[PDB]
C-alpha cells in the first residue's frame, strides 16, 4: 500500500507555453512563432509573446514549485534559443544555454529534479525554411543530433532527458489536419515526418549513452502520448480489435520500432509504401533507444470500426472515436476540451497495456491533467476553486498507484499537466489545463488553484518514507 520512496512527482510545461521572451537574448523564431501570425489557425488569435512570461519569473515559479511541494519539474528547452537558427552548421547562442543553465542550478539549490524536454514541438523556423524541417530524413535527425549533443554538455547536472514530446502531435496534426504547425496537409506526409522523429531520436539517445550517460548515471527517453480504448460493441469483434489497432496506429507507431524493432503490422497493411521502411543504419538507432517510457495520457474512448475502408487521409487508423458505447454508456463528464473527458480507469488500463506489449519497461507519467468546461469564463477565485480538477487528480493518481501496487507497473515518476494555465496551442488561452491560475489581465499573477495543493498530501499518504 506503498509507491517507493524514489518516486518523483511535480508538475510539467512546455517552452512555447509558458516563457514568452520571443525575441529576447537573440532567439531566434520558430515554426509556432509563425503558425501563430497565420490568421484563423489559432482560436482566441493569439500566440506564446508573453504567456506566462517565464522566461522572466524563474525565481517566481520555482518558489512556486516548491510552495505546492515539487520533487520534480518537468519543461522544454527552445531549440531556438541555444541554436537560433537551429542547424549543426549554425551559431550557438550562450545566453540562451545560461538562461537554461542557471535555471538548473536554481533547482538544484532547491532540491528539484529537473526533467527537461529537448523538443516540444518549438523547431526553429530557419529549418523548416532551409531543408524542410521535420520532413526531411537526412538533414534533420543530424540537426536534432547536434542540438542534443550541445545541451548534454551545457547541462552535465541534468540526469533525466527527454527527446520529443508527443511525435504524434507533429506528425498527424503538424502534418496530416494542420491544426498545428507548421500546418501542412498530406495523405503521406505524417508517416515520412514520423519516421524522421524516431531516426533523431535513436540518435540523440546514442550520442547521450556514449558519451554521457555513464558520467552521472542517467536516462534518456521519448515521450508518446495516447489515450486508451474500449470497444463501441463488445459484442462485436470487429469493434475489438478497432480499439486495439487504434493504440497501435496512435501509440505502437513509435514504441513498437523502439521496444520491438519494427512498426506494428497494423500500420503496414493500411498504409503501405506510404509507411517508410527503416534502413539497416536506422534501425540500430531506434531498436532498444529507451532507458524509460515517457508517458502522456489524458483520456479514453469508445472505438467503432468503419463500414468503409480506409481513407487516404485516415490517420486514426479507419475507426470512430466516440464517447458514448453502443448501450448509451458515457466515457466521462464533459470538459473545456471537445477531446478529453475524464476516465480514470482508462490511465491504470493503458499503463498496464504498456506494460504487457514491452516488458514492463520504467515508465514516467510526464503528463496528465485536464481542462474544465466554462473555467475561462467565472470570477477569480471560482477559478482557484476547481473540484472538478481535483477529482480528477484524486481518481487518476489512485488509478496509477493501483497500477504500480497490484499490477506491478514500474512507473517512477508523475507529471501533472500543468503547473499553471497558459497557451493551449491552436485553442489559445481560452483553454486552461493548469493548476494554477494565471492571470492574464494583470501581469500573469500566478495564483494556485485548490488542485494544485491537494497534490502534497495526496503523494504524501501514495509515497513511501
Amino acid at each position: 500500500h506503498m509507491l517507493p520512496k524514489d518516486f518523483q512527482w511535480g508538475f510539467a510545461t512546455a517552452a512555447y507555453q509558458i516563457e514568452g521572451a520571443i525575441d529576447k537574448d537573440g532567439r531566434g523564431p520558430s515554426i509556432w512563432d509563425t503558425f501563430c501570425a497565420i490568421p484563423g489557425k489559432i482560436a482566441d488569435g493569439t500566440s506564446g509573446v508573453t504567456a506566462c512570461d517565464s522566461y522572466n519569473r524563474t525565481a517566481e515559479d520555482i518558489a512556486l514549485l516548491k510552495s505546492l511541494g515539487a520533487k520534480s519539474y518537468r519543461f522544454s528547452i527552445s531549440w531556438s534559443r541555444i541554436i537560433p537558427k537551429g542547424g549543426r552548421d549554425d551559431p550557438v547562442n550562450q545566453l540562451g544555454i545560461d538562461h537554461y543553465a542557471q535555471f538548473v542550478d536554481d533547482l538544484l539549490e532547491a532540491g528539484i529534479t529537473p526533467f527537461i524536454t529537448l523538443f516540444h514541438w518549438d523547431l526553429p523556423e530557419e529549418l523548416h525554411q532551409r531543408y524542410g524541417g521535420l520532413l526531411n530524413r537526412t538533414e534533420f535527425p543530424l540537426d536534432f543530433e547536434n542540438y542534443a549533443r550541445v545541451m548534454f554538455k551545457a547541462l552535465p547536472k541534468v540526469r533525466n532527458w527527454i527527446t520529443f514530446n508527443e511525435p504524434w502531435c507533429s506528425a498527424i496534426l503538424g502534418y496530416g489536419s494542420g491544426t498545428f504547425a507548421p500546418g501542412r496537409q498530406s495523405t503521406t506526409e505524417p508517416w515520412i515526418v514520423g519516421h524522421n522523429l524516431l531516426v533523431a531520436h535513436g540518435r540523440a539517445v546514442k550520442v547521450y549513452r556514449d558519451e554521457f550517460k555513464d558520467l552521472n548515471d542517467g536516462q534518456i527517453g521519448i515521450v508518446l502520448n495516447g489515450d486508451f480504448t474500449y470497444p463501441w460493441d463488445s459484442s462485436d469483434p470487429l469493434d475489438r480489435e478497432a480499439a486495439e489497432r487504434r493504440l497501435e496506429f496512435f501509440t505502437a507507431w513509435y514504441a513498437d520500432p523502439i521496444y520491438l524493432g519494427d512498426y506494428p503490422a497494423s500500420m503496414r497493411k493500411q498504409l503501405g509504401d506510404r509507411l517508410p521502411e527503416f534502413t539497416p543504419e536506422e534501425k540500430a538507432f531506434v531498436l532498444g533507444s529507451n532507458d524509460f517510457y515517457g508517458m502522456n495520457h489524458y483520456t479514453s474512448n469508445y472505438i467503432r470500426h468503419r463500414t468503409s475502408p480506409a481513407t487516404a487521409d485516415d490517420t486514426v487508423g479507419n475507426v470512430d472515436v466516440l464517447f458514448y458505447n453502443k448501450e448509451g454508456q458515457c466515457i466521462g463528464p464533459e470538459t473545456e476540451s471537445s477531446w478529453l473527458r475524464p476516465c480514470p480507469a482508462g490511465f491504470r488500463d493503458f499503463l498496464v497495456w504498456i506494460s504487457k506489449r514491452y516488458n514492463y519497461p520504467k515508465i514516467y507519467v510526464t503528463e496528465n491533467g485536464t481542462s474544465l468546461k466554462g473555467e475561462n469564463d467565472l470570477p477569480k477565485e471560482k477559478i482557484l476553486e476547481d473540484d472538478f480538477r481535483v477529482n480528477y487528480y484524486n481518481e487518476y493518481i489512485r488509478a496509477m498507484f493501483t497500477a504500480a501496487t497490484l499490477d506491478g507497473v514500474n512507473v517512477k515518476g508523475y507529471f501533472a499537466w500543468s503547473l499553471m494555465d497558459n497557451f493551449e496551442w491552436a485553442d489559445g488561452y481560452v483553454t486552461r489545463f493548469g493548476v494554477t491560475y494565471v492571470d492574464y489581465e494583470n501581469g500573469q499573477q500566478r495564483f494556485p488553484k485548490k488542485s494544485a495543493k491537494s497534490l502534497k498530501p495526496l503523494f504524501d499518504e501514495l509515497i513511501a518514507k
